[PDB]
């Protein structure tokens, strides 16, 4: 039952720690945790190609899709692996995040261990745009917090 | 091959980018880049367990040793896989960091992706500094600062 861990930082307010979990090989993995300091509503949320940090969460690289897919929402069956939806924030500013999803893998040619882990400034439209980008990126517009997704005791 | 790199942080001034390089499945790993911040001298350098850095470099966990062995320098037969020396900070703080290493690796059972670098206090005693401690972590000290090793294009 491996698990990973994620503490997301950007230049503003955003805060947070994000957790996974994945109990059997071919289980699905949960995610949770909680982001602080994002604006009331949904925030695209995505596994990233690249664990770079260099350049804050830009060197993060596009969406993590090893079998070149199209950009979906999580229970899409046509998404990238890292396509994780929308968080969404209250009031007070925090997303309290508690997912469960079945493409990502802390194993195999899925596996995210290494990768960036982006909160985006708005909402991913989960591919179902009317333009290219949005089954590219979901036009989630710009990155507000990340951090490279490590193995957790 | 397969590339890797690291961005150290902490809560002094201890700051760098370290690059990872590996040609070939499990050939030696090239690791370079800079640090700076550093009191001129020797500073303990390894791979710890854990990329897990909630409670900063104290989340990490102890040196990376899957093979369960003693603590070693790197050119030692008896080494943790973590186990990479020192480094040494000149008189304008900086270090400049070039190893190669056979034991770490960017992708099988030694892999390192997901785990955490840190750079410590003091000079690694390479395990021969004649009591128990020595032989658990090299009497290095505290940790200034640390980076999750991430997938890189
Ligand atoms: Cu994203
Ligand atoms: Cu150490
Ligand atoms: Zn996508
Ligand atoms: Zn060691």
């Amino acid at each position: 039952a491996t698990k990973a861990v994620c503490v997301l930082k950007g230049d503003g307010p955003v805060q947070g720690i994000i957790n996974f979990e994945q109990k059997e090989s071919n289980g699905p993995v949960k995610v949770w945790g909680s982001i602080k300091g994002l604006t009331e509503g949904l925030h695209g949320f995505h596994v990233h190609e690249f664990g770079d940090n260099t350049a804050g969460c830009t060197s993060a690289g596009p969406h993590f899709n090893p079998l070149s897919r199209k950009h979906g929402g999580p229970k899409d069956e046509e998404r990238h692996v890292g396509d994780l939806g929308n968080v969404t924030a209250d009031k007070d500013a925090v997303a309290d995040v508690s997912i469960e999803d079945s493409v990502i893998s802390l194993s195999g040619d899925h596996c995210i261990i290494g990768r960036t882990l982006v909160v985006h400034e708005k909402a991913d439209d989960l591919g179902k745009g009317g333009n290219e980008e949005s089954t590219k990126t979901g036009n989630a517009g710009s990155r507000l917090a990340c951090g490279v997704i490590g193995i957790a005791q």
